[PDB]
């Protein structure tokens, strides 16, 4: 609230990666399925955000959690039971803590 447009663009070049949600499972810990093309980008053991989220609205109210992903698309959170009921949509994306300027082990490095 507010803090997206008071935040400092700590975010360089790196834009959180955002995904399709299909469905939220309530339980603990909770579980999720993407979309197909929701190539989340996200880490076990890495941060999340949650956007238009239907009936799960905690989770776009939520601050960013630690996930641990099942599956390609399947990916397991915190507990959504302490979210609300997962109705449609949803829109997931990761958030990496702001670190200060540091070398930190970077995804599969990519080939050219």
């Amino acid at each position: 609230e507010f803090g997206e447009e008071m935040v400092l663009t700590d975010s360089n070049g790196e834009q959180p990666l955002s995904a399709m949600v299909s469905m939220v499972t309530k339980d603990n810990p909770g579980v999720v399925t993407c979309l197909d093309e929701a190539r989340h980008g996200f880490e076990t053991g890495d941060f999340v955000s949650f956007s238009e989220v239907q009936g799960m609205i905690q989770l776009n109210g939520c601050q960013p959690m630690e996930i641990k992903v099942l599956g390609p698309y399947t990916f397991s959170i915190c507990d959504t039971s302490n979210f609300s009921d997962y109705i449609r949509g949803g829109i997931v994306s990761q958030v990496k803590v702001p670190k200060k300027i540091s070398f930190k082990s970077l995804p599969a490095s990519l080939v050219e």
